[PDB]
């Protein structure tokens, strides 16, 4: 037996984690899936259950049933939870997107959502992904109902409100993260993250960490050196770093040949190793689910897939064993 989380913890990390799409999908009652989940992970992110559209479906009407169902699974397994997410362009309730708003009114909507959601779960959340995917690749703000109506201030206010809501209930230890893709290597987007952090902190607003989604493509994964350098840039700026949504997807079939799987193993390996080699402030690695049969990829991109550590019948791939090697600080044995 290998237990990825056990290995990660032996080498200074908080956990090895995964997203799980519970209670939204058949994972919820898939015993084989749940057995691998319990056996390998010390953190679980809700893939959907804490999102705006599953927490506040009508204005100021909160129903946390899905999130509570998710948390019982995670907590029963002894796993920490990266709560995800408060403010994002996608998966916002219809009452928000299908109504017209002033900046003042939508600011209040945002504030009320943050306070009620953060205070409901309280310290059961290790952290929150407060704002999700706020940047374009060029470092400008990306479009969302929030940005388009409120302007740039929405971003700073989201963190201010999360901080205030947690302070009110004595939960200052719940960490506040910004989470995005395309910020795992050097470039304009990463630089823009650092600027956002600087701007938050000048306003006396707490930001504890950055979440590096790490939705990579097999054969096009940024190098160990580049990923390590970028993590060090964040850490040197007094940010904790988590790899939050790691997967390495194939742009085309085949997904399961020897050469394909070796490349994918190497891509997972360097991504994990970059966190190991960054030291303790890279707190851990979370994959965006671990079973190809439940992966987000094929429904997002026609013909892409095979992105996860385990295949559809829950056989561990070379990438699983490569991650285990990385977590132990050992050379890749299957690359
Ligand atoms: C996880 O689950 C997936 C499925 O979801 C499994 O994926 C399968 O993995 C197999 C083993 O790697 C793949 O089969 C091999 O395919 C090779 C390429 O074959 C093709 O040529 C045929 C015939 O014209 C075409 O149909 C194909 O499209 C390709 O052009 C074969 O060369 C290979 O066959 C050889 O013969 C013996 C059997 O007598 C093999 O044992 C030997 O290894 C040798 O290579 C073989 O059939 C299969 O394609 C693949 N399925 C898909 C849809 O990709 C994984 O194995 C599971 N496990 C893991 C860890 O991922
Ligand atoms: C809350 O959501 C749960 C989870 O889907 C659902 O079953 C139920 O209809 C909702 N409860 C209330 C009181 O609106």
């Amino acid at each position: 037996d290998i237990d990825l989380n056990k290995l990660a913890q032996r080498r200074g990390k908080h956990w090895f984690g995964t997203a799980a799409d519970i209670p939204g999908t058949a994972e919820t009652t898939d015993a084989a899936y749940l057995k691998v989940l319990k056996q390998n992970f010390g953190e679980i992110t809700p893939a959907n259950a804490m999102k705006f559209m599953y927490t506040e479906t009508e204005q100021n009407v909160f129903n946390f049933t899905e999130g509570e169902q998710f948390l019982e699974v995670a907590e029963r397994f002894g796993s920490k939870v990266r709560c995800h997410n408060l403010v994002w362009a996608s998966q916002v309730s219809d009452f928000v997107t299908s109504k017209t708003w002033t900046a003042k009114e939508l600011t209040a909507v945002m504030k009320n959502h943050i306070f009620k959601t953060v205070q409901h779960f309280g310290r059961r959340c290790y952290s929150w992904d407060v704002v999700n995917e706020a940047l374009n690749g060029d470092g400008t703000f990306s479009s969302s109902v929030w940005y388009d109506t409120i302007g740039e201030e929405y971003f700073y206010l989201a963190f201010k409100y999360a901080q205030e809501a947690l302070a009110q209930i004595g939960a200052n230890d719940v960490k506040l993260y910004y989470n995005d893709y395309g910020i795992e290597n050097p470039g304009t987007k990463s630089t823009a993250v650092l600027q956002l952090v600087s701007n938050l902190r000048k306003r006396g607003i707490r930001i504890d960490g950055v979440g590096l989604e790490s939705h990579f493509i097999v054969g096009e994964t940024p190098s160990l050196a580049d990923q390590l350098a970028t993590k060090q840039a964040y850490i040197k700026a007094n940010l904790d770093v988590a790899v939050t949504e790691l997967d390495v997807r194939f742009s085309t079939v085949p997904y399961y040949t020897a050469a394909a799987q070796k490349q994918q193993a190497e891509d997972y390996y360097v991504s994990v190793a970059s966190c190991m080699n960054a030291g303790p402030r890279c707190i851990g690695v979370v994959v965006w689910d671990f079973d190809d049969a439940y992966s987000w990829v094929p429904s997002a991109f026609a013909g892409q897939g095979g992105a996860c550590l385990f295949n559809n019948t829950l056989e561990a791939k070379p990438a699983y064993y490569a991650v285990a090697d990385a977590l132990e600080g050992k050379p890749c044995s299957v690359c």
